[PDB]
């Protein structure tokens, strides 16, 4: 067997740099020649947004930002861009905030520029998502992707400790689900790593100083590269896995990523031995579970899905939905009983190596 | 002066297998709906561009490949394009087999696919070139980006090990220039260390072996990695240097950039520790100068610019050419002395350490 793959590189600008959000953003709205500017930012991030767009001329601001964007949240958006003849979207904020821009340009074709503020890296792929009547539905489109991404530190220093950990793992999520990923290939694997090596720098010094530009940015720049990665990769069991505690269980988002990936890892580290070399060496460790160990101890990481609510009692149901997500080419075979073995150690916070 | 850059990826489909070039192409022109196929090769690779296209239907073969792509050329395969209504572009060979292709791209807006068969990496730049009355430039336009690249290292068996040696230093040069080049960037960084290690382990499987899948797939895959990163990074003083010695004195293209490489590098490395110490982890080795030397070594690389034809009374010239050429940010200071000097070296071979 010879190398062999096929790999798509997706179209995006990105503007990074502590401070220039409003500059860059000026920038890029001169560039396009833009008449009639919609930000979209929560309710609660709206001030912060009229500060980023306070070098443009704003023509709507936008702030009914919901989670799982509901297709009646998307269809009124949608109304507000189409009545008021918006020719560029500005999203401020996280998943939710560039959920509903794509949501938007799905059937508007508006271009997106993202202004992310967490490290969820949805700015990164052509990953739509709606919700309508309890049932969450995605897909992938090119006219989703934002056309560019201006990262500014500055507007992740907000952001609790707790919660950038949470979020920085669910980055790093990205990068290591990825490396076995459905679409693995050695381009996505090598910004996998990048995105390893930028988050295992950045996360402690966050938490050591949350307001660190240093670490603010490798950690903005390795959740970009995550995300990269992962839209390239495509989901693997770790992602199908919290996409089903998410979507049955509506457990939290990102400590539920933080808290899941070092089992998944553990799990299929033994079969992907090229894949646990590749993030060994992104960690500076012999083995990739010792890396991701001492920066979750570094870090306080979230330990047990036992501390969102999950239960035992819900752990057949768990692996019910999503064994049959999983893809085919995991490393290790998926069983219903391996898999319940996992969660029962996701559940309490059992030592990673006892999957293994 | 915290991390700043702005960074374009650039859209592309990358398809990689030894022997799956013709399966490939079906699939990409049968994915595109393309009705009126134009193949682009030289007369030297028009039997293997007709076996590559058995799987298609194709409207035009075009053998008129011309180094430099002369004006003319570049008229005469435009008009081959449009009078016979083409709607998809595809070459088969090296640099100016690809160079005709982006240039019948530039007025036609019609898209590439692109099917190497060296390691110039013409294949993943915007980058066009053209020569009229007596003079070549090059530029930079989107529309000549191929959209596609087909990597079949069988395709790559035939090329002998002097050029492939001499054309994969090229697309080493491609990814050393670019950690200092005028664009450099953490991403476009990442990639071109990338494609120093695939280059560097597959030169001399070739020599080893010119017909080593493992070789040859490391050398496309490296070749690939160093375009992009180039691309992206922009052109350095390497390649201000190469572009003078091709246009204005017309040195033979691989050699030409295999030769200068190492005296660029001498001449840079002390004044860029970040640039060196990445190239140093990429080649594994403690400078990035003996993991280059070694390699030259190894595949018994060009050595000096007095084998082609160049002498020293045409450094003056070449010097002249170059020195406003030259980006205002290469880390060590040019001169019309030390650019001079440098020239003298590549000349007659010297040790490349006399200009560290």
């Amino acid at each position: 067997n010879s190398l062999a793959f096929n790999h798509d590189t997706l179209p995006q600008k990105v503007m990074f740099g502590y401070g220039k959000s409003s500059a860059f953003l000026k920038q890029e709205v001169e560039r396009r020649g833009s008449a009639k500017v919609m930000v979209i930012a929560g309710e609660r991030e709206m001030s912060i947004a009229h500060k980023v767009a306070s070098e443009i001329e704003v023509a709507i601001w936008h702030d009914e930002v919901v989670m799982h964007v509901p297709i009646e949240v998307a269809e009124r958006a949608r109304a507000v861009a189409t009545d008021n003849e918006i020719d560029l979207l500005v999203c401020v904020g996280g998943g939710s905030t560039i959920g509903l821009a794509k949501a938007i340009a799905m059937t508007t074709a508006l271009p997106i520029v993202a202004i992310p503020t967490t490290y969820a890296g949805s700015e990164a792929t052509n990953v739509w998502g709606l919700t309508e009547a309890a049932r969450k539905t995605t897909g992938v489109d090119l006219k989703v992707l934002p056309e560019t991404v201006i990262y500014d530190s500055e507007l992740t220093m907000s952001l609790p400790v707790e919660m950038s950990v949470a979020s920085g793992l669910n980055g790093l999520a990205h990068c290591i689900d990825s490396l076995w990923g459905p679409n693995a290939d050695p381009i996505n694997a090598v910004l996998a790593a990048e995105g390893i090596r930028a988050l295992n720098q950045g996360l402690p010094k966050i938490v050591a100083n949350p307001h660190s530009i240093e670490g603010r940015d490798e950690a903005l720049y390795g959740a970009y590269l995550a995300a990269v990665s992962f839209a390239s990769a495509g989901s693997g069991l770790h992602h199908k896995i919290c996409h089903t505690l998410g979507g049955t269980f509506n457990l939290p988002h990102a400590q539920t990523h933080a808290t899941v990936l070092p089992y998944v890892l553990a799990f299929n580290a033994g079969d992907a031995p090229e894949a646990e070399r590749r993030a060994a060496a992104a960690f500076g460790t012999d083995t990739a579970l010792e890396g991701l160990q001492r920066l979750r101890l570094s870090v306080n990481a979230p330990k047990r899905l036992s501390d969102y609510g999950f239960e035992a009692s819900g752990i057949a149901e768990a692996v019910d939905v999503t064994l049959e997500k999983v893809p085919a080419n995991n490393p290790r075979p998926v069983t219903r009983e391996n898999l319940s073995r996992l969660l029962e150690a996701a559940l309490n916070g059992e030592d990673p190596a006892v999957l293994s």
